[PDB]
């Protein structure tokens, strides 16, 4: 008997938190922001955070393969970058957990690379500029993919659905340029490929929700009570009418 | 010649209605047995079939149907958690010979389920709750995952049903966008006939009955006490039409 | 020497003479006569229930019997199995001892278009899909099939609106069946379907007489043939259509 | 020097007369008319007009390649088909001079070919409605490349220009037909390819001017003087804008 | 040490030697001059008709003479074998002391495009297809052997004429002869042909007045070197061109 | 716990100072300038700036496979190229940074090659006349990827942008001539390959940003104060309006 049993296991009702648990332990995790930060120390010593903000700046404006951008650089630079691989074991794309990445330790220390694209703007593939002629005064703050683990999802349904479309409209442009693998692929089609690792950022244990909050107010992003800007509300709208 | 005059005499036997209708039904496409599904999965799992079916909906929902390329992009604990159901219910991946589980089949086989789920994971799936808003207002998120088909009743007064069908057809078109790259420059209508296939193999199939069907679209207030579609379904069903 | 070539124009026109050679040196895909023969032969007194059946198998599942048997029912794999065995059914196109579902309903087109009232929503192309191109689209126009039906006798306007009418169908169908045709024009789409499309109304399997009548049956023509306001309306949906 | 050498013989002026002789001589030669004829004759008898007309019908709805139509073809046909490749020596493609092909046979007699359009219309593999949808009342004489074998190339440039444009409109959608892997070359490319043979049947020597002339008059191409009938203007035009 | 760069820069411009290492650097398909002494040298007296022949096979059947014999009259595959022994010919580009129909044409511009006039409607691209594109087109600019003829010394804006109504038929020929360029736009076009054409633009090979007595007597420019209007509707048609 | 010093580090503000030097050393290198130099006087002694002269011309006109140029050009000038292929052991695309390039001799002196593009301008794969079609009087001083050296970009923000804006209407052209890859992408495609080295010669430390500005004073590009030249402007307003 099969027909009976199936309705007497779908009338076992939801459990709605058991549901949530299984969904954030099932979840996509593209690195693990302990793992990296503890190898970061374990590596660097003293000189992690030295390093670990010189590689932000290498991850932001020359991207993830270290010995690629190597070949087109200076004397100076591919000597830094070159101790810089052999004293943090970094690797390329996406490895193992116990490795290290550019993108992984721009990702894992977002509160920094956030402050930074402030200043890198016009150095990155898309520009503080390129993103103005699309919503005006668009936040600098969320011109990383890192930006969605600055998300708190505590926030009023209608803010955080603001916060997410802005930083989305950055994203849909910056993976039509990092992947060529874009020949006219719709604005639905593309979402599909980042917004799995921005709901992963933006719902892990990772910083707590009081002080991811506390970063979207010092960036200017909300208000006290977590009213979005102006900037972001045009950046949403933008998304929406967006193709 | 003489052929020519009896194929003539057996097209004036005219149409037995009836004889048609349960040939269609026996040869109609199968993607999955839900009723294999169910015997391997309380076969494999014991007591604890019912609560990996749980997570294993959860699993598909969210994360798809290749459970050894999930693993790599997941936290420690879950790719254990997935790592121990693999060996537990030998999954595989894509459509496999009838003794195989896959997490779809196991998100087929228990729709009652999946559908129930589908309210909570609203936000999580490849096309959002919100995405399916701003193509019709409050759509149903039980109507958001394919294995749906199998919840619609056929006995439904042709109205109702066609109504039911074209609501979940708009999730159907956006959903196979999403999950299918290959879709490049074409229309609704060629959208359509990949998923109207299974569609209708799952609504007219022997799994579950016409009255249990009906009871469940009720439960999910989608229908009412005679069967009359819910202004939502109605409005995601016109939404169809204009759609392209 | 070239004065032959001038001789070889003076001789005139002779239509009839063209319209014998064309039908005899056509496009023949299969035999009506030796399908009927064989199924006849292999199904006995049950040849007509199990052709009834192939045609639901073709219609709605295609032609490739032991692929389609894959995904389906334990009871229709069975029944499926059983009918490959007793009429020694192949793929695509075989010998002259063994039949394909494709041949079996072509065939008995007869039959076939009458069975497309009901299957309507189950074929690949869905009567709903085609009344969203021209409002109430004739069942009896969605198969191939249909062409071995139409008499060539039609006043030429009549017959012009007829293949039009089902062309909008083809059109649709040849999309759909074939996944190289991404994004080919209505004019080279056509050119794959027409060749065989003619092939069948030019036959000589079912008289003249016998086909209008089917026709008039299906409600498709009236006594004299003018074609219905359906078929008219499916005809210029078709000119406009790309 | 070898340039003050160069100009002298640059400046010899030109004489058409023995330029022209040679064009003829080293003309693009698909096949000899002359020839074709005198082999149906020779293989054929008496018979050899009935079966001509046959292999025309042959070549203009089933192709070229005698033996692969054979396979998909009445008990009748099939059997008339092996009859006309035993009599003639019937071969495929473009094999030697002394052998027969039905593209050949109807090439060499187009004057017929041309009438039997008319009749063949919707057998054709661009038909006559195919045509009427790009041009209306498209000429069906102009529907076969043999057509190019009965224009007269005394006609003023300016209706000479119109009746090649006009045929071109076919011969440009027939191409895509016959040949699949012209997939969506563009109408200067897929040109490229027809012309050559074309010129070469126009300008050929086989047929007198006065009396191709003729033909198209009887056709309803060109009237008394040449100037084109208004079906071929519009096809003409037709082709200009087409791609 | 690391400013000697600006020292560098400010030695100021020497328009003479730019332009003389551009002349020398400049590229090179053929040595007009081997390509004649060797003419002489196979051909003796007769060396001036088969010339005259070559050029014909060239402008009319290409650069493949074993490959257009095979589709030819029995008369004409006789002389093209003929020319083959006498004066050794060979297929594409090969070595400098080796001859090839191109070759023939190229370094005997001057015939070439007096030829062009008669052999309009032989070549790949027709006048009557160059005059759908500017009424009038002139035959003389219908090879790429034209641009050996034009003078530099001509002024700026009537050079530049000269130079955009011949790119019209450079790139309509590009186009037919290469099936590389499958939809590439006009300046991409142009970069394969102008490399060529500006060579034999600015060459040794005939001198400036000499050049221009050329352009003069084919009716492309006056006494004082103005284009003829046939040249300056083509030059226009050019920039409007796609 | 690592969630409490990630916000440590974040808090740490940002050094715009640190940050900006990270950025130059780790930035794109097409070539190093002075190396090219230092080889260039090595390889060819009291020569080298004649050779350099027309390595630059050879560069312009030719390109930058030396071997394969050699194939179709004069005896004379295969014999000058082959010596300046051995005396300066020149090589092909991008290889260490010990050896040249044509492409490399070119960038390095810049200051020369943008002079002689004037001269140069009909013998260029984009030819100044292509240029007008887009901007009137487009300045040939521009139409080479090494002008991106001879920028300072301590120049006001809007007189910076409009100079480059002007120059990557060029850059856009070319890219599309030079590479058959493009085929029809989009502009802010085409500029993604273009103006990462373009930036890494206007910020490169090779030439001060006070002989910079110099040279384009004397290329007629700006004024005493530095304001773009109405060719600028206008050539700036055409790539903003191009596509």
């Amino acid at each position: 008997n099969y027909q009976e049993l199936a309705i007497q296991f779908a009338a076992q009702a939801v459990d709605r938190n058991e549901i949530e648990q299984w969904v954030r332990e099932f979840a996509y995790q593209g690195f693990d922001a302990r793992r990296v930060i503890e190898l970061l120390k374990q590596y660097g010593g003293a000189d992690w955070e030295k390093d670990a903000k010189k590689m932000i700046v290498l991850a932001l404006t020359r991207g993830n393969k270290p010995r690629r951008m190597m070949m087109k650089m200076s004397k100076e630079g591919k000597a830094t970058v070159e101790a810089l691989i052999n004293k943090y074991k970094l690797k390329e794309g996406n490895p193992s957990r116990d490795e290290l990445t550019l993108s992984r330790v721009a990702a894992a220390l977002a509160g920094r690379t956030c402050q930074a694209l402030v200043v890198l703007s016009e150095w990155l593939p898309v520009t503080g500029t390129t993103m103005d002629g699309l919503s005006p005064a668009y936040p600098r703050h969320m011109m990383h993919p890192s930006f969605a683990g600055m998300v708190d999802p505590s926030l009023p349904g209608d803010y955080l659905r603001a916060i997410l479309d802005a930083h989305s409209l950055y994203l849909l442009q910056f993976s039509r340029v990092i992947n060529p693998n874009l020949r006219g692929r719709t604005k639905e089609e593309v979402a599909a490929t980042f917004t799995q690792p921005m709901n992963a950022a933006v719902n892990s244990n990772f910083i707590s929700h009081e002080k991811r909050r506390e970063f979207l107010k010092a960036f200017g992003l909300v208000d006290s009570n977590g009213k979005p800007s102006a900037a972001v509300m045009a950046a949403a709208q933008a998304y929406k009418t967006a193709a």
